[PDB]
């Protein structure tokens, strides 16, 4: 909510409580997402300030608290910064900001992340360019500096981020999406390419110096349906873990399909199905195995643009034969959420 | 403080920064609370939605900084989030909510937490009922459903929570409270049992499946005068340690009284004087012995309803011959707070 | 931004997204500040209650997030509460306040620590009185109980603080400050001496159960121009590790001399050059060396009050020849800064 607006300066302190519940065969140790409680809630500021005519600078910043938690030694679990980036534009130019921010394959990735709880498995988190990244910094262009309405591009630069573990380590690396919107249609083409720490390639699954990663993405958004399609490659950069071999690392090769189909009721009702396939290829001393596997049937009610329900169910496809290990059994996730 | 208040929504940011300090004998290694510094800040929102004529939404968040700690490795200790949680209230039905909340047995608990710092010793946090809890759907109803004013009656159910440590674990379980208020006066009975997980039951103190947890409370609260009074016991549901034998574990059973006489003087003065006695029975190896016991003698200076001073005291009744090696010496604790 | 104003009651809601990246030679393993991303995001409020005609009451927290951390298991490095104080005002009598606040001896080196991005190396957190600390209660007069305009005196009294590491840990001592100002002109002289910890006298380095802290400080704050000098000396305070030996303690005496010369222009630039040099003397084993040693060469660029672009650079005079084994490589910092 937007709490202040005076001299050329507007703060929107936003927030959510999502009181959020699982529900699995067993303790949630061999399914989709788990079971029990996942409840969490957000804190964070988007800024924006007029500074002349046609230029604007902003600064934004997003936090994830945890609710599911104890108040003891586990009182700081799954609590992270999501957002943390300030940025200028100035008119029909373009776009600059630095700091923690989506990546650039997000932007067609993000078409089919729209389910209630659930969906967009392939964006992962510290992971290149297909989610929320740091030592990035990003250039958007919107209409093609006020020419081609529609047509938007952006470049991005992935810096090295040498940390303790492999799963969140990346080195430097370019990254670039195209897009083009026309009357509810829009078609996305993102791509890319960032090389690999010592510590990614001292890893028992995954072999290769450098990382890729691109995705398309055809959608479908006008008078209350909303249908979104994606396919995306990458190359040595999708996180795996055997639960066997009790192995970390990458896989080498990865076919991503995500299909969407929603529809906006006007008495406030949006049921969700959605499909899900992810496999991976080439796995050392595995070969092809399925990573995500699932359908998805939900339905998110909105009481207002503050209060909401949601019932997020998959269909978990992922057979129990699975060489690395995946969860088999099927995720039925009830939340009741807050906003402001 | 309410910074927001729009279109059918409002959003009340609250917070508070306590300048606190304890005082005892030795290096607050033996007393009742401690010595030292102490200081925390707090921030949070509380946050409403008119959906409609007669049914509202909500959704609370509440987090405690520790400044009592270092910038150093010990810069997150004693962080954790205390409420997180949303709900839905219809009129005169009543209201559901998920989320990290209070206990339904602190329904009765709460009538003698009102001291300036310390007292509600029984009403521990991530245990069960008496406290703040995760896995919890709670209905609250207020008149009977809007026939008999002032009584109260409320069902929580508690979901299990496998944690690391058996302290801040818990199973499946249904709570309840009825409440009646009339004219100053107020009667509540409060109930909640519970399932006890396989790591509760490894601990070599306490031994029982189930975990149960009552209490009572009479009050008086008009005309500047609150007296307050609870008697409740607990069935293998309070945490206790042996400090000479380094264990961990539960007491079987547990008689808690709680007394409070407090007045509020019209220059802004708050005396208070209280008692506390909590004893344990059938400790494994030891048996019964009493585990909170003290007279409070303290006073609250409000300026206003933002700036407050106050000075806590507490004479611990506890003897130095306490065969689980509970803190014998006073403690003594004075504090200055703003809130918002 | 100040977000709330009723009855005599007003919250100032503040912070910043910081898009900071660091250039050095290498890793960032042996320079000034290191090298890669440095991305950090604050939150945090300032309140003020008018109780009466003339005493105010106040309450200030501030917390620093990260935004260079992973959402993985290094998701809260750095993270930590800088500030949490409340306190009281009464006109022309002074000020008194508890909770985490910076020490004494910073009226002095707040003088210096005005550059873009470093500077101020002496003015080391969780350090007795040169920086942030805690169990601290600060008298601060201003102009003397209204009788000698400029005329600025301050009394502290930390407390001890014993932690798990040395560097963090500090005993009871009693500091001071004493101010005046005169158009555009202010000298300013501070002293800190406070009690060591057993574990600090347990450290390699240092030796002395008395821990001082002194600083004078000269400026020119007049008609766009500032110009800055401080010097000050430590006894067994300042906190030094020996990278050969892989030791940690504290420099029995440090010479501190920090020079700053900045212009802001009316087009919104400050270009900013100073000079720091700290050099230890009688460390253990090794006697003389050089702690902090540079030029620094920065440039500001304020497009307004809410958004800023800065470029630090560090010309590092420190020789590879350092016994201790401090960074010797040159450090380049870039930064855009949104704030409000
Ligand atoms: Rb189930
Ligand atoms: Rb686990
Ligand atoms: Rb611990
Ligand atoms: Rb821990
Ligand atoms: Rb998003
Ligand atoms: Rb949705
Ligand atoms: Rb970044
Ligand atoms: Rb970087
Ligand atoms: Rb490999
Ligand atoms: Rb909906
Ligand atoms: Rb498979
Ligand atoms: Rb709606
Ligand atoms: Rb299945
Ligand atoms: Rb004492
Ligand atoms: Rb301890
Ligand atoms: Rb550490
Ligand atoms: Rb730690
Ligand atoms: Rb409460
Ligand atoms: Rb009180
Ligand atoms: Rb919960
Ligand atoms: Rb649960
Ligand atoms: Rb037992
Ligand atoms: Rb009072
Ligand atoms: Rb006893
Ligand atoms: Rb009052
Ligand atoms: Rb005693
Ligand atoms: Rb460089
Ligand atoms: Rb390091
Ligand atoms: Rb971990
Ligand atoms: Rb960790
Ligand atoms: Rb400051
Ligand atoms: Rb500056
Ligand atoms: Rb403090
Ligand atoms: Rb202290
Ligand atoms: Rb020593
Ligand atoms: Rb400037
Ligand atoms: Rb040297
Ligand atoms: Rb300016
Ligand atoms: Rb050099």
């Amino acid at each position: 909510a937007e709490i202040y607006n005076k001299d050329g300066n507007k703060v929107d302190l936003y927030g959510k409580a999502v009181g959020l519940h699982y529900f699995s065969k067993g303790n949630g140790e061999n399914s989709y997402g788990g079971n029990g409680d996942m409840t969490y809630a957000r804190l964070g500021f988007k800024g924006e300030t007029q500074i002349n005519s046609d230029l604007t600078g902003y600064g934004q910043w997003e936090y994830n608290f945890q609710g599911n938690n104890s108040e003891g030694a586990d009182a700081q679990t799954g609590n992270k910064t999501r957002l943390a980036f300030a940025g200028l534009k100035y008119a029909d130019v373009g776009s600059f900001d630095y700091g923690r921010n989506y990546g650039v394959v997000y932007d067609a990735l993000g078409y089919t992340d729209m389910l209630p709880e659930f969906g967009g498995d392939t964006a992962y988190s510290d992971d290149f360019f297909v989610g929320r990244v740091g030592g990035v910094a990003t250039y958007r262009n919107s209409n093609f500096f006020g020419l081609v309405d529609g047509l938007n591009f952006a470049v991005q630069y992935l810096g090295k981020n040498e940390r303790d573990t492999a799963r969140r380590s990346n080195g430097d690396g370019v990254g670039g999406s195209i897009s083009y919107e026309y009357e509810g249609f829009g078609i996305v083409g993102a791509y890319g390419a960032a090389d690999r720490t010592n510590l990614q390639e001292a890893q028992p699954l995954g072999n290769g110096k450098k990382a890729e990663q691109w995705a398309t993405g055809l959608k479908y958004d006008a008078n209350n349906i909303y249908l979104a399609a994606n396919y995306g490659e990458t190359r040595n950069a999708t996180p795996i873990t055997n639960k066997f071999t009790n192995t970390s690392g990458f896989a080498n090769k990865t076919q991503d399909v995500l299909l969407v189909a929603q529809y906006q009721f006007d008495f406030g009702l949006r049921p969700s199905i959605a499909y899900t396939k992810s496999k991976a290829k080439d796995v050392e001393g595995i070969g092809d195995v399925d990573l995500v596997n699932y359908f998805e049937v939900g339905a998110t009610y909105y009481f207002n643009k503050n209060m909401s329900t949601y019932v997020d169910y998959i269909i978990n496809q992922i057979d129990s034969d699975n060489k690395l290990g995946v969860g088999s059994d099927d995720t039925v996730a009830v939340g009741i959420v807050y906003q402001f």
